[PDB]
């Protein structure tokens, strides 16, 4: 009964800014990616810039809280989500012709803003991308495109998951087995009404089937693979946690508990990356994790030489129709498939206004 909704004026000026804060420092990163730069350095910028932009703003009240929703995390070719390296890790340096998928959030006042986009490093002009890293963004393109028009109220979670696949498998492409699209509320980045992608027999019936709803939000996140789709660790370092307001623990360590008190002041349940603490977090997230007070959010990967491309936009079910507040500058005359959308109701829902 107390949560503030869309609904409401002021609650919609909040995503909207926040919003406006992530296309911009989305924007500033796409530019600021080109051969040779550091992934780290492009992790930190954008931190930094999220950081600053919202310093800015709702500056009067002085105990609002604002800032990172998502750190950014800067996933690169068969990499799939979550790679936000600390200063000791491997960095990875940015190629010509890398595929590459920023994904970051901001929020205002618990209101979360959350954004994803992929391009390919360095494109020259007058050239086109094309093969399978044409084909995968082409895919996961129409995959969001098809969302927008079928995320609104009266429709059901299922329709959406049924869509992307027929659309992703129109480019010989397959979305990311399981993973999911939440809805948002006030200091709640993970909601359990969700739109699961490609799920198994198993998933299927683990999941809940849910009609959208007027006033709710939702984070839409496409992740499609030129391959299997079906992600594995790799012995990549964990760097994003978030805090399960849900678990609790008297943890036996010091270490530990300050560290709970340092996570739960500086960042609630937002998610955030260990580079914002180095080894005195190490120790630390070892006895959190342990015991399920930080949930991971672990660097997952396709197959070596395959592609993973991923377009996530936040979207407001407003009265009067759905109402994005997220989006990456995608431009389709970059890429050339020799694939396209063959079945006739696809074609013209992706045809259809939004």
């Amino acid at each position: 009964q107390q949560e503030q909704t869309i609904a409401e004026d002021l609650v919609v000026t909040k995503y909207k800014m926040g919003g406006d804060i992530a296309n911009r420092v989305l924007r500033s990163l796409v530019e600021a990616s080109s051969s040779g730069v550091s992934v780290l350095s492009l992790c930190e910028k954008g931190d930094a810039m999220i950081m600053e932009e919202t310093g800015k703003i709702f500056k009067k009240e002085k105990e609002m809280k604002k800032g990172i929703a998502f750190p950014t995390s800067i996933s690169v070719n068969n990499c799939v989500c979550h790679f936000s390296p600390l200063k000791s890790d491997q960095d990875y340096i940015l190629k010509e012709g890398d595929l590459v998928k920023i994904d970051l959030g901001v929020h205002v006042d618990g209101f979360i803003a959350n954004v994803a986009h992929t391009f390919v490093v360095d494109v020259a002009q007058g050239t086109q991308v094309t093969g399978r890293k044409a084909d995968v963004i082409k895919a996961a393109h129409l995959c969001a495109e098809a969302a927008l028009r079928l995320v609104k109220p009266g429709n059901q979670n299922t329709q959406v998951t049924e869509a992307w696949n027929k659309v992703a498998h129109s480019f010989n492409c397959t979305p990311i087995e399981g993973m999911l699209s939440h809805q948002l509320k006030q200091h709640v980045i993970d909601g359990e009404k969700t739109i699961i992608q490609n799920p198994t027999d198993q998933q299927k019936k683990d999941h809940e089937k849910a009609e959208f709803e007027v006033h709710e939000v939702y984070a839409v996140d496409v992740l499609v693979s030129s391959g299997e789709g079906k992600a594995k660790d790799a012995g990549q370092r964990t760097t994003i946690y978030k805090r399960d307001p849900s678990k609790q623990y008297g943890l036996k360590m010091k270490t530990s508990r300050a560290f709970f008190s340092e996570v739960e002041r500086r960042f609630d349940a937002m998610p955030f990356t260990l580079r914002a603490f180095e080894k005195k977090a190490r120790m630390g997230v070892v006895e959190c994790a342990k015991h399920e007070l930080l949930q991971p959010f672990n660097v997952l990967y396709e197959k070596e030489g395959e592609f993973v491309a991923q377009f996530k936009f936040t979207v407001l079910l407003m009265p009067n129709g759905p109402m994005r507040i997220t989006s990456g500058p995608f431009e389709p005359d970059l890429y050339k498939s020799e694939m396209e959308v063959q079945d006739a109701e696809l074609k013209a829902l992706l045809q259809s206004s939004a």
